């Protein structure tokens, strides 16, 4: 019975708290995940693997979260500020040494049957690389 | 007296119709323009110059536009599908030869005093380059 706004708020609450069971529970089994400047990854197993890797390499807190939805709650969007620390080398990227970064980001969502069926992530990758390189 | 939704709909109507006076009229004089994977450009004059260049090099139609806002209309977001044709070489990018492209994109907005005060553009640049290269 959650609204789209509530669902997306719960997504980010779980993200911020590092509560992976709560986070993954909100996603459909066939969730589409559009990685910023990267590949479309399909399915919850791949999303769980993505989060495992992200948790190996980064810690992030999202601030200033603004969540919006369409009237029927099938579509949503969020804009926020990422506060992060780069903890361990991620593949294909600059070396990690604990550096901090701060940058705006956003996401778009498709919601169906009360689950998040698509997450599309956006941010300026060039800005992030400049901050950590 | 327009709502944020109406304002953003007018922005995209003007974009789609190629009506530059109508498009630029919606923007604040000090509009912040966050170019996808690029620079923050400040001010309406720079935005007009950006559009002049864009119009020199591309023709785009946006489909499937979904516009969302926060309750007070200070923030908005749009997701859509870009249908484009690359008409003339743009600087720092692959050669143009009239190729077509289709890809999702989105934008985030800050609205103040009834004008668009920030436009932040997002899309997968790698996907676009792959489509035209």
């Amino acid at each position: 019975g959650m609204t789209a706004t509530e669902l997306v708020n719960a997504y980010y609450a779980a993200f911020n708290a590092g509560d992976m069971p709560a986070f993954l529970a909100l996603l459909s089994e066939d969730v589409i995940h559009d990685i910023n400047q990267g590949e479309r990854q399909m399915g919850k197993a791949r999303f769980a693997a993505f989060m495992e890797k992200m948790n190996r390499c980064y810690r992030e807190r999202l601030a200033d979260i603004v969540v919006m939805q369409n009237a029927d709650g099938s579509r949503a969007a969020a804009e926020f500020t990422v506060h992060g620390q780069y903890l361990a080398d991620d593949e294909g990227l600059p070396t990690a040494n604990g550096q901090t970064y701060v940058l705006p980001a956003g996401a778009f969502f498709y919601i169906h049957c009360g689950k998040i069926a698509r997450v599309t992530n956006y941010y300026n990758l060039n800005d992030w690389v400049e901050q950590v390189a």
